[PDB]
């Protein structure tokens, strides 16, 4: 039944490639369905006439170009962005006093819209790109480096969404066009979990630097080597992720990857990072359909730029400062926008050494707090003033400009996309030693300290800061960055350190604070916004799924929050997410 | 040719690392705003040294070539599920064709301002098929290998914008789309007057430029890449909006028709030449993935409804009165009433026609007036004996028929391979029957014999499209020659076209509302007057525009203001079009 199904299916007319790779690998799946699968692969041959411009033959966007419109995407499409500046930054409490990011992820507001854009953007756009693309390239030995980092992507943005919001579509996701199902089941986050280890192996072991170039990789430019190396790489994050839920799977999955085909990042020059050009930064219309930009860079340069830049949490500025931290004010400056332009961080007054010299605090915004409130503490700037001669608009009062913002490096159009850093494999490796896993000889210490050091040199390498030298590293981590003398003090400071790394990657960033509990964040409500937390006291731990879901999926729907006791609620913990 | 224009076209040209539709664009501006030269040769520079080794970015590996920028404009005209929704919420509650769904009657029926519902047009065509129509156009323009895609691109380029500017007014056009090419990303809205003036030019160049021995149009669900029927559709164009500008501008609208007839290529003269975008079947859903597939006509898919139990499409009274009191043959091709108790959630299967039954007994039909739920006000009903029987085998059955009675959209415009509507031979002949009611020199046809052969064709229409039962000629000729008729007066006579036209632009919302604006036929009356007055939040008159996304008013703010100030300083949409006057 099985087979004589698989040979009518190979030998329907009209379906494309893809569509028949994917009934084919849905009957291997599934052999019971095989009556359904052949009679719904009929269906879609007999719907779809001959030289499908109606199709196929149009926007025949090839696999490689999905590549590059999906990496585009990650970074790219304003609309998604928003979700990182409203909720992550301030759930990491890391950017805290734009009205954004306070309103929403500081004083918790649910609003389902907002903890739509990444669930809309990548089952519209790229996460579907990809699964089609997976499919046509599949099972073709001419094509199998496309097919293998096509899988590896799939995997990553498909990580994206289930950190985000649990059980999601998976295996199903995609099958509309494919095979005319437009109604996905919510895979388990524990299988999905499953499916990345299974996935990242395979992709590792089909790469072949023989066959097929890879033309539209804006990450490695087509080496199919580093690929193999984040593929292993991200097999070490997610064996990581899940060391809390499930210790004896993740351990052997984390020494897996480190013995697998090309090894994983051991060294900056195999950085994951997506390349960004510069266009303008613009909130118009004709904005939202280009992805050739960075637009996290963008939102958080701000459509508000002068009265809502990213304002700097206190709970990151803190650690910082209060650590003698090399990067503080390589990250942050304080600045006088007056004239600043409202397009670009053009013409901006940077006090922050002005500020040092004369002693001023800076007042960066407790968790749930705005810029205005509470309203800091001034001083006379002598630079605006000396400004105020030829530029008489210029006030020479200081007043919320102590309060810490990012600095201009972050604001660029052609900020690189952060994927996975080797400074992460090394935080990786540091706790998977402290665990007292088989992943080498090197000490947990030494580890932890080039992985501080690579996250340091991170920031000068691909966003122009200063370098820091090595009297200045280590007087750092001899003393505030040190590495600790109990487990709880060392998984402290390396989940403490690579929170600070992550800064640039928040997606990354708040999945490691989940799982990790590091650093141990307090609720708004402590900080004494706690009548403002209309969604609930303690920091949400998910989002939401949308609502559109509940009415156009809800066979699918009811399943996945039935599995969460029949509510869908962002105090719900993940599945990997354990105490 | 100005001083300072030629130097920095000059300059222009030599920037190495702008592509060739960045370069005509920003030579285009030049020739359009000679004063803009040093603004502009800045803009270029700006742009140039943004783009050192770009290719892969820039264009070089998604490179959508320009026929497939044409392929996907089209499947987007009516395919894109989240645009379809403004139809279905305000157009065919304006025409009065469809009320009671809750959709059509909260938003359309009872003049509800909602800025998301009226943006759906501007931000799907500006952020897509707008957009890649220029970049496209752009990219083929000045290229004598390429004048047949160019040329067709121009045309459909005319076509959306003809879409966008019948929906909102002045609107951006010759600044749109510029962002990518030049940097600019703040578009004027061009005056209507001024739109309207280059559809005609843009049309008539585009007839001209065609050329059978040239490129091939690879990329077209329309016509296959027939660029003769394209200068049909060209001038048939032309011909609606000669039509359309007859009120405000007759002179320009009568040279402008009496032009468009005598051009290359001709107009559509027969169905053979209709131009309808070819969708398929797919499946019925409003999931995420349905949102990005285009392959479908989602304006069916909306009319079957995303709660199709609860809300399917109910007819308003005066289309389906119109079609009833006057004989109409199309009065159950259209519209029949049926019972949904059985019917799937994403299909319209196995539903119960109770409309003979309905006809047997004597129950009233309940078409719903301007204004009305399908709840409110509830009708009368009875107890049908076929869904009696029905129940006894299946207890979720009703007997007692309710809301039933209220007429429905039929089965054969609910399907996901109807066709998207841009032109039809029939829409021709009732211009060409106005045109020759008006005294234009446009042939030797009587205005009665126009008018009839539109009626015919639009009656056929639905036959040859939709799969409606075939009406006959005895059919035909008793309803033409009763209610049907053509009339005795001008008045008459330009009431009969234009209520002729209403019809047949059901399946066409957008032209439908233009042309129920533009004839002031029929003689539509508000909901206040069928007792819904105290519901019309949005003002008492049915609106006669839709307003900008209120966006538009933060990131294009200069460009609105301008746009604003020429309706007294407020988005109103009871502000009248330009093209719209008595």
């Amino acid at each position: 039944e099985r087979r004589r199904a698989r040979r009518e299916i190979r030998h329907l007319p009209n379906l494309n490639r893809e569509q028949r790779r994917a009934f084919i690998r849905s009957l291997r799946d599934d052999p019971s369905q095989s009556a359904n699968l052949l009679a719904e692969a009929k269906k879609l041959n007999d719907a779809q006439p001959k030289g499908t411009e109606n199709l196929y033959f149009q926007s025949m966007i090839d696999p490689n170009a999905q590549l590059t419109t999906a990496q585009l995407q990650t970074y790219g499409d304003l609309s998604m962005m928003e979700i990182y500046r409203n909720y992550h930054y301030a759930f990491t409490q890391q950017l805290m006093g734009c009205w954004n990011t306070t309103n929403y992820g500081g004083r918790h507001t649910l609003d389902n819209n907002e903890m739509s854009r990444i669930w809309t953007s990548f089952y519209t756009q790229s996460l579907k790109n990809i699964i089609d693309a997976q499919y046509r390239t599949a099972e073709d030995a001419e094509k199998v480096n496309i097919n293998s980092v096509l899988r590896i992507y799939r995997v990553y943005l498909m990580s994206i969404i289930t950190d985000t919001y649990g059980d999601a579509p998976f295996s199903e996701a995609g099958l509309g066009f494919l095979e005319g199902k437009f109604n996905p089941k919510y895979d388990k986050q524990e299988d999905i979990y499953n499916a990345f280890f299974l996935e990242l192996e395979d992709a590792v072991n089909k790469i072949d630097p023989t066959k097929d170039k890879v033309t539209g990789d804006l990450i490695y430019a087509g080496d199919v080597t580093k690929w193999q190396q984040l593929a292993n790489s991200l097999r070490l994050r997610f064996a990581m992720r899940i060391s809390s839920v499930n210790p004896t799977k993740a351990q052997t999955e984390f020494e897996n990857a480190l013995a697998a085909n090309g090894g994983v990042i051991t060294d900056a020059s195999s950085d994951a990072l997506i390349k960004y050009m510069t266009i303008a930064f613009s909130f118009g219309q004709e904005a939202y359909s280009d992805y050739r930009g960075n637009s996290l860079s963008q939102l958080l340069f701000g459509n508000d730029p002068a009265n809502n830049p990213s304002y700097l949490c206190s709970t990151f500025f803190n650690q910082l400062y209060n650590s003698g931290d090399p990067r503080t004010f390589k990250i942050s400056r304080c600045y006088y926008d007056g004239l600043m332009s409202a397009t670009s961080p053009d013409n901006r007054v940077d006090i922050t050494q002005e500020m040092i010299e004369k002693g001023i605090a800076f007042s960066p915004r407790d968790p749930g707090a705005y810029s205005w409130e509470p309203w800091p503490t001034g001083y006379d700037s002598d630079i605006c003033a000396e400004l105020a001669v030829n530029n008489p608009s210029v006030t020479a009062t200081m007043a919320r400009e102590v309060e810490p913002k990012l600095a201009n490096n972050f604001l660029k159009s052609d900020n690189p996309g952060v994927v996975m850093t080797s400074a992460e494999v090394k935080f990786l490796m540091a706790e998977a030693t402290v665990k007292k896993w088989n992943v080498g000889s090197v000490s947990a210490e030494d580890l932890y300290k080039q992985g501080v050091r690579a996250a340091i040199d991170f920031l000068t390498d691909n966003y122009g800061c200063t370098a820091t030298t090595d009297a200045e590293f280590d007087a750092f981590i001899q003393d505030k960055g040190a590495f600790g003398h109990t487990d709880n003090q060392k998984l402290e400071a390396i989940n403490t350190q690579a929170w600070i790394l992550h800064f640039t990657n928040p997606a990354e960033c708040w999945a490691n604070v989940r799982r990790s509990g590091y650093p141990k964040l307090k609720s708004p409500a402590e900080y004494g916004f706690g009548q403002y937390l209309t969604g609930g006291t303690e920091i949400p731990v998910r989002l939401c799924y949308p609502v559109l879901e509940s009415s156009y999926n809800k066979k699918s729907y009811n399943e996945a929050i039935e599995r969460m006791g029949g509510t869908d609620n962002w105090h719900s913990l993940l599945w990997w997410d354990t105490e």
